[PDB]
């Protein structure tokens, strides 16, 4: 009852450590449980455990949905002291987004050794903002407005959600309702080259074609788009776009072993192809719990 609620949280944390287990990554319960307990009302509701390759190999993020009725979750973590305010405009962006747009749901993100680091803001699927609307939010990075011509020339306009990286001080604009030309190899290569990012080979370009979402990463320091990521959702455990045998086995092992609760359906996976000025890396998130969406 009340012990059922305490168990849900325990049950979640046990899945985290097990997902970290598949990675040789250690979980810090003292940094994690206080965060999961603050949102135990919701954990009783989307839960994702995500990994990365290369420089981010020794880390496991998690992502928990927070309904708007709970209220701005960044405000919650700052009152409860689970995270120090940055003194940066990112402090304002989450509450500023809901002040300006109908937000359909929040989410929080933390790393198993770091604790809290990100919020999300899900817009309604029927009422998605565009680039213009988003850049009128006064604490958006100016780089959202300074890149509105590029976004339109690549057919990126409808935004499904944003993410706030408080530790990194960045915003990801998750572009949705993508037209197939945006995803064709000619456009992807033209986009990455115009941005000075890593140029995906034929495997990346065939991966990019599956993308259901494309998200650039924008900061407040400059206009330059820091990084760009292609997101594919699939039951396929084999889709990681890397020719390296360690990667192929790493991401295949997690896609087939990661913890999930809603058995009756195959694991929902969300791969990412992230491009950067000097490298590309790969991401994978396995949903522990999922709702009708």
């Amino acid at each position: 009852g009340p012990m059922s609620e305490a168990a849900d949280v325990e049950r979640v944390y046990a899945a985290m450590e097990e997902a970290a287990g598949l990675l040789g990554v250690a979980c810090a319960r003292d940094k994690i449980y206080p965060l999961l307990s603050t949102f135990q009302d919701t954990l009783v509701s989307v839960v994702v455990f995500s990994m990365a390759s290369g420089r981010h190999s020794t880390e496991l993020d998690f992502s928990i949905s927070v309904p708007t009725s709970h209220g701005d979750p960044y405000a919650t973590v700052v009152e409860k002291g689970l995270f120090p305010a940055t003194g940066h405009p990112v402090d304002d962006l989450l509450a500023d987004t809901q002040k300006h747009l109908p937000v359909s749901m929040f989410a929080i993100d933390g790393e198993v050794t770091g604790g809290f680091k990100k919020t999300y803001a899900f817009f309604p699927t029927d009422n998605m903002p565009g680039v213009a609307e988003l850049s009128a939010i006064p604490s958006m990075p100016p780089a959202v407005a300074e890149n509105a011509e590029l976004f339109a020339r690549y057919g990126l306009d409808k935004v499904q959600m944003t993410s706030m990286d408080y530790k990194k001080r960045q915003v990801n604009l998750y572009f949705s309702e993508l037209s197939a030309q945006t995803l064709e190899a000619e456009s992807v290569l033209a986009l990455v080259r115009e941005l000075g990012l890593h140029v995906p080979n034929e495997l990346g370009l065939k991966f990019c074609k599956r993308s259901f979402s494309v998200y650039p990463t924008l900061n407040w320091e400059t206009g330059k788009i820091d990084r760009l990521c292609f997101a594919v959702i699939s039951n396929d455990p084999t889709l990681v776009p890397s020719s390296d045998e360690g990667d192929i086995e790493k991401f295949h092992n997690y896609a087939t072993k990661a913890p999930y609760a809603y058995v009756g359906e195959k694991r929902t996976l969300v791969y990412g192809l992230t491009l950067s000025p000097k490298e590309e890396y790969y991401k994978l998130g396995a949903y522990y719990h999922i709702t009708d969406v």
